[PDB]
């Protein structure tokens, strides 16, 4: 039949089980929903989406926890987004998400980005800009680590371009590390459903990757090393995270991916909004936060 | 005479939100394990196998999925609830049918000990038929705490609970031993000003009938602060640190019922079947065929 | 008598005594030598101002530690650099620097940075850039902070221009701190010759960029939150700084403020020079590191 | 008999450049205070006031700055030197004189130690007025250090220094006590493959004559680690959160003067006074009118 055209990307955070991996400490309550310092895991890729301009936005978690990231996050509309909530019974891999997310996304571009990942730095808003404007193809961001055969490992030729993308080598190419932020146009769907389990029993987002670099159609953006992307994959790694964090707050007096903030300087919600999300917490420091953002000119 | 154990895992308030919105901070992680374990741990080294968890109605099923009955590390947990935070001494009104006729020990939730001679420290506390025992602490912060005064001869005399000018530097310290009295005591208790059933009130009925021995706890030990973001960091960093060092964990409960062969070989061997392919199943079997004095 | 002209900024640390403040633990040495996880302190101003394209730099500090800077730093000729020294007998002031520098600096351009202040973040260079290509005028660096009380304040109206400087204001006009990196013009040794002691008894640089400000020549850019100012005043911040750096290296196996990489990168040392200064320290990861940035390219 | 000390603060070769490239590592801050304030406060609370510094020769002039003949701290402070890194042991020949005919102690000039009892635990090792005392601890690395070797019974029947496959993970931390043979046994040892003067040999020699007492300094203590700048950080914020939390200091030798009577309230008093406006300062001062258990 006939369609008719007259395009704006929705968000997925991946917020389900990353498995047996940091039990005991994690037998109680899932990752996400751990804090970084002052604030719940899941409000830093949130406030990542929210910097990419993302409004509407679907949080995939396990069965046992989606209730508790829903009384924490509910609906959205206290932060002027809209969200939704859908369930990964098992965690059969990243690219699951857009199986999940199938119906939410519809025919429109996306964002993906893992539930456990923190980032940080200037101008990263003008970072997700070039990728948001991107209405054609995929676009995800490297970064140099110290353990890259850890992450999808992207080889670069003497001219800076990518040719090709590894998961988990045991030589990677590079020290370059594909992040857990990842934009897509409307194939991508598409993609994930034609995808075959890895031998480890894994739908690969790096499969996705792949198939938009074998078309032409993948933009790999250096994120520099003047950036700090973190993914707290270890106890020791989410301490310093946790760490990371609090120099930075309390240093500045500023939050870092504080929800509330990013939508009142967005202009999602205004003054008398967010003066109503300050007084339940007034007694703390985030409620003080809240209060003293609407008599503060912060550049 | 037997000794049960009281832990008191309830609500912080509003004071940690966000970060606790979610989920109450005593099944948080301290580095590696749940907040739950070190105090649970503390009990454990003090002997005690018969436990009341204390928890919030809506977190109960959460200690009750953590924890179980406690057959899998020789213990015998048990659950309740506490509705509204109304005061520490609520727990013996909660917990009395559980205490009954028996000796009791209470540790807070949120506590976290460390430090030489600790099962030898809490053995002369759980040891005594009569009276209470509480340990007293030094800290910067002396004003948010119960806080022990004492006269030249190194003799408590006075207890007061969060006062504005504290008469020492000493604080009353997480976990407190007490005889058959305390349930007696803590049902003739009425609410303090701020509203709430006082442990303070109790240790001082205790220490009114000269039955309150104010053990010191010395500075060569650590009793860590999770009151604050901040302070919930540095615990993680301390366990991280000593651990990381010695290649031995604190508070891993699995290796207390060993050492205090409440559980066997083939129990531990089991037990670390699941976590077999993480750090934690790992430590626990190599806890199987090394000698750790 | 009659000139001729035919501007190549020089750049100035101050390395001096911060007194008795970090007593005992300064008692045997500088702070700016004092390590921030794995190198000296004075490696991150020197970084900056090498980031900002500087290579003629006077290190200033006491009597007593002249020497221990000069071990570690000898002229500078091993990283494309040329260093002078000169000592601080007394504390007397940060703007003291102009004068014990003056015939360093010459009639050229100037930019003054404190030993103990580190910066951390992306695009750095390019915020350096705009304050080096000014002739004309001051620069300076506004950062907000949870403590504007202890630092130089700047004050800004409702069109963000910057209005009045105070120091160490009780009631501070805002939260932005002037941070500890400095750019002038040829007038500065003649403000601070004019300069006189505060009632603290000491020549205040911003007493000297107040002078700019009046004259309607002082530049006062953001530095945006983007971005980690850390200037180690406390034994806990200087914990922090140690912790800040160890994470992010240990996170993208890169080094922040490494001068060798930094001499390599703009070119004033070649690969060969980089091999023989990586030799003495090859069995350490210092060395190792060194010896990396040969074979690998880093975007 | 009279026990003499000896730290040792010796060159670090390489290892931490350019970090330690300006200055020896024992002169650099754990947290607050230099770090050879902490080996030294642990010969102290040995009850040890005649004490040998030794250091590289570039860096004994900032030692003898920094410390003094020690008569501030009621302390006997000599200096020495040791010109090239060639072993633990060679402190025992640069200090033969020092030591004379007198029992000795050694403590390494970057060891930091910290638990309940530790007066205590020093004075059974010092008080022995024969043979030598080591105290040995579950590490994760002990390949780095000397490594005890114990049969079933719990005795120590070997010692291997950086052994490539170690017998325990229980390795020699560094404070050794000696009795008037250690000098002579010292003398004639020979260099190792290594080419050192090893304490390890030192200690297999008193082994061998069953007069080497290896106890076991418990998890409950911390011995940590600053080999690394991994390990110095983690270090210094193990002391920041310890007084942090209690508003007490770690290894203050000044404090530690004070209670051992070594100096008076009125020393202490003219002591505080120059570092009076800084935290440091304000500690002593507060020591005069505030009793500490
Ligand atoms: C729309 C204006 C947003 C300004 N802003 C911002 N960019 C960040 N950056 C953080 C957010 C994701 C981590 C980088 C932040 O943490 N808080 C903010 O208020
Ligand atoms: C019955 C033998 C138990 C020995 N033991 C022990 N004492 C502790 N320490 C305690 C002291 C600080 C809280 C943990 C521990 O964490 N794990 C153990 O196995
Ligand atoms: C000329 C190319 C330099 C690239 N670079 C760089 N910009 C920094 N930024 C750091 C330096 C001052 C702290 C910000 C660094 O630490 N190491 C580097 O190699
Ligand atoms: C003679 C009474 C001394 C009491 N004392 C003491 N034991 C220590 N602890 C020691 C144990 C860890 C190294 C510091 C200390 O740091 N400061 C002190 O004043
Ligand atoms: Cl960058
Ligand atoms: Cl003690
Ligand atoms: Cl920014
Ligand atoms: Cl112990």
């Amino acid at each position: 039949h006939h369609h008719h055209h007259h395009m704006k990307r929705k968000g997925i955070i991946l917020a389900g089980g990353s498995g047996t991996r940091l039990h005991p400490a994690t037998l109680a309550i899932s990752k996400q929903l751990l804090p970084v310092y002052d604030k719940p895991m899941i409000y830093y890729p949130l406030s990542t989406l929210m910097l990419a301009g993302i409004r509407e936005i679907l949080i995939i978690s396990t069965p046992q926890d989606t209730p508790r990231f829903q009384q924490l996050l509910g609906d959205g509309s206290n932060w002027g987004l809209d969200l939704q909530y859908a369930v990964q019974p098992s965690p059969d891999g990243l690219a699951q998400a857009f199986l999940i997310g199938e119906s939410f996304i519809g025919n429109d571009l996306s964002a993906l980005v893992l539930g456990d990942n923190l980032y940080y730095g200037h101008d990263f808003h003008e970072l997700l800009g070039s990728a948001s404007q991107r209405q054609t193809g995929a676009s995800v961001f490297a970064y140099h680590v110290l353990d890259p055969e850890r992450y999808g490992v992207v080889e670069f030729d003497q001219g800076g371009k990518a040719i090709s993308l590894e998961e988990k080598p045991l030589e990677p190419k590079s020290n370059y590390a594909v992040t857990g932020l990842y934009f897509y146009d409307q194939q991508v769907v598409d993609i994930a459903r034609d995808l075959k389990p890895s031998p480890r029993g894994e739908l690969e987002i790096t499969d996705v990757n792949r198939a938009y670099l074998e078309r032409g159609q993948l933009s790999v953006e250096i994120m520099g090393r003047g950036y700090a992307w973190l993914d707290t994959g270890t106890h020791d790694s989410l301490l310093e995270a946790g760490q990371f964090i609090a120099t930075l707050e309390n240093r500045q007096g500023l939050k870092v991916a504080c929800p509330e903030e990013i939508a009142y300087r967005q202009k999602w919600i205004d003054a008398a909004q967010l003066e109503k999300l300050a007084a339940p917490l007034a007694k703390n420091g985030y409620g003080q936060y809240l209060k003293r953002l609407l008599t503060e000119t912060v550049y």
